């Protein structure tokens, strides 16, 4: 009995499969303004944060204060999407469309619902499974694996999410320019 | 690999568990107006349509012409009240809506990479029903706030009549027990 299968498939079929196609161009559009104005460009990929503690806060800033909301992204000329700037020592070091995964929140709710019989150990196993399954789905999906990137991580002590995101953005740019 | 397990748990945790508590009261209120005008009442339960074919239309009246939209419901998420008709006469009224996760099972069966056949879609649809049933069977006051209407449509069927069967059964239960 694995709720993570359905959660992954439903996140893809109901949300990613629909929103991603518009994206790769919507960001291309925005970067006209962004490049001309702030002398920086937004990464093309949609970054999906997958905290394995299934802890999705209301806003990204609360979890890490170096992730800072920048600007809402427009639609192609019913979905809101937020550009966040990543920070280092107060300086802008990257920008990206970055959002938490709703399925993970369901797993947290389940672990606080006693009639589920769903322990924290169960919750973590199912979070990992959600990650692996969504990976498999995007692997066989067209231009979608290319339009979005998954960032799974386990908090220990103190941890830096802005840094883990910047790792990925810098890797993405490395790829863009090399190949 | 049963997607229906996750789909059921997500439908309950992320949606039903949220709107049902409000709903009991919201309809309790609305009926103050309905009783005064037209001598009609709206059932307290939320009726969830589970077509086994997973065919969800964009407007219920297209699925059965005897199911006319009546009125949207106010808040304490959009829910719609429908009148069920017989020979043009109003025979019932209820908050009515489709289980949207079935849409997902439909999309999957039209998505070739998934290997999700129509046989699969039907198995997972039935399973979605059984799983959500169980969930509401352990849930507090929630089983009481809504009713599941799972039906399989025939090669050789009235939805408004299926629903009306349930509503009349509900009223029977109300006045006897
Ligand atoms: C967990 C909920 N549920 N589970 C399943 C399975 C089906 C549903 C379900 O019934 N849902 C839903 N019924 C609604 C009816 C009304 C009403 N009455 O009007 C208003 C809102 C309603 N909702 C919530 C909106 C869902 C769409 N949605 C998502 N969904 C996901 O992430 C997600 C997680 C899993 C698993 N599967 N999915 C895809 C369906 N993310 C969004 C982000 C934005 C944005 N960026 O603004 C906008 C919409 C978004
Ligand atoms: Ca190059
Ligand atoms: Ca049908």
């Amino acid at each position: 009995f694995n709720v993570a299968h359905g959660l992954a498939w439903s996140y893809y079929i109901g949300y990613l499969r629909l929103i991603l196609p518009e994206l790769q161009a919507r960001i291309r559009t925005y970067n006209q303004h962004y490049n001309n104005l702030l002398r920086g460009a937004v990464s093309q990929r949609l970054y999906i944060l997958l905290p394995l503690d299934c802890g999705v806060p209301d806003n990204l800033s609360m979890a890490d204060p170096n992730i800072r909301f920048l600007d809402k992204l427009p639609q192609q000329t019913v979905y809101s999407n937020s550009i966040y700037e990543l920070l280092e020592n107060g300086q802008r070091a990257g920008t990206c469309v970055l959002e938490y995964a709703t399925p993970l929140q369901t797993l947290f709710a389940m672990s606080q619902y006693s009639q589920a019989g769903f322990s924290r150990e169960d919750r973590l196993e199912q979070a990992k499974l959600f990650c692996r399954t969504l990976e498999d789905i995007l692997a066989d999906a067209p231009e979608s694996q290319n339009n979005c990137r998954l960032i799974a991580y386990q908090e220990p002590s103190s941890f830096s999410l802005s840094q883990e995101v910047l790792r990925h953005l810098r890797q993405e740019e490395k790829e863009e320019v090399t190949v």
